[PDB]
């Protein structure tokens, strides 16, 4: 399949030639404004901020440098930023500019208003097939092109996916991410999402973000994901029992394809298999799926985000606002010096 080979042999060298050489210190945060805040972790925050001599809006991410290392994830927000600025495809948040000071690490990425996959699926209660169909197949693609750079992208559901003005997905949150050759072992993610490998303590690969697919899938084609629960502890019981239960409103095609992606043994799992990608891409569920053309994003979207300019947060929700402490004094200097 040679039109595939040739442009994932592309990729690879363009991803490798800025993975090697970073990009480091490229802004700083007196040229921007600060507007709002559009969403919060563990370490930080994402705010709207914009840009004082261009005029433009964008999303910074700012994490405090101390609280990382005092809930050792320091490796984590080095990948995030690492591959952010080395990946480049059309369904992936766009990093613009990244630096740090004293007491931060700012990471500014391309402002999408549209907001959060959740918000609207939330909203909506469910997707019909072809409108979740249509932002499977963009994840389909999205992780043929991140399995091939040796990455794996450790944490998909709704709220890491913005839609974006031309109703596309733009994923975000690559926190968890991480390039790898062969498993990996660290326990992170989200518990509902999370694969049998991973609540099992085992080394896992690439086929963690397959299920992730089936469960995300799932939610938008339900309104709710496969396994739930009150506590972690009962969800868990639920991934790695072999069982899912499907609402009767789901097709026959979509059940079968679940089941695949659904798959308990990893190495029966499609997306994991002989055949790869290919075992998804010419499934059933996804036969009237243009794949070039959704790439291409010629494909008319199911959904358009409603908001004015650019700029414009009503599909993001209200958090409080805090001050942007920046201490007169470096604090764990030696730890971030690769960022
Ligand atoms: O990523 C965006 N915002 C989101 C949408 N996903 C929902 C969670 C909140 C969030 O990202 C964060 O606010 C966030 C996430 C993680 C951490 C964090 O501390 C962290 C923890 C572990 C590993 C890496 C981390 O960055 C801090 C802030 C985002 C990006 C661009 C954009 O235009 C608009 C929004
Ligand atoms: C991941 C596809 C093959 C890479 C070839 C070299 C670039």
């Amino acid at each position: 399949q040679e039109s595939v080979k040739e442009f994932l042999a592309k990729a690879k060298e363009d991803f490798l030639k800025k993975w090697e050489t970073p990009s480091q210190n490229t802004a700083q945060l007196d040229q921007f404004d600060r507007i709002k805040t559009l969403g919060t972790g563990s370490f930080g925050r994402v705010m709207l901020v914009k840009h004082k001599e261009s005029g433009n809006h964008y999303a910074m991410k700012i994490l405090d440098k101390q609280k990382v290392v005092k809930l050792k994830q320091i490796e984590h927000t080095l990948n995030e930023k690492r591959i952010l600025q080395a990946v480049n495809f059309p369904f992936l948040v766009k990093l613009e500019f990244s630096f740090k000071d004293n007491s931060n690490l700012y990471m500014v990425m391309e402002y999408v208003a549209g907001g959060e996959m959740f918000s609207h699926l939330r909203r909506i209660g469910r997707f019909s097939e072809p409108h979740a169909r249509f932002y499977a197949a963009q994840i389909v693609l999205t992780f043929e092109y991140l399995h091939s750079l040796d990455l794996i992208y450790r944490d998909l559901k709704p709220e890491n996916l913005l839609i974006d003005q031309q109703g596309y997905i733009q994923v975000t949150d690559f926190g968890f991410a991480k390039r790898v050759k062969g498993r990996t072992w660290t326990l992170c993610g989200t518990p509902e999402y999370l694969a049998p490998e991973i609540i099992l303590s085992k080394g896992y690969n690439k086929a963690v973000d397959w299920w992730a697919l089936g469960v995300l899938i799932y939610e938008m084609a339900a309104g709710y994901p496969p396994f739930f629960a009150d506590q972690p502890i009962q969800i868990y019981e639920k991934i790695v029992s072999g069982k899912v239960r499907f609402p009767s409103h789901f097709s026959s095609d979509l059940k079968d394809l679940l089941r695949n992606l659904l798959q308990v043994d990893l190495t029966k799992r499609f997306g994991n298999l002989k055949n790869g990608v290919n075992d998804i891409k010419n499934h059933k569920w996804f036969a009237t799926t243009d794949w070039i053309a959704i790439y291409q994003r010629k494909v008319e979207a199911p959904f358009i985000p409603k908001f004015k300019g650019p700029g414009d947060t009503s599909n993001f929700d209200d958090y409080e606002e805090e001050e942007i402490r920046v201490s007169i004094n470096e604090k764990c200097g030696k730890e971030f010096t690769e960022f």
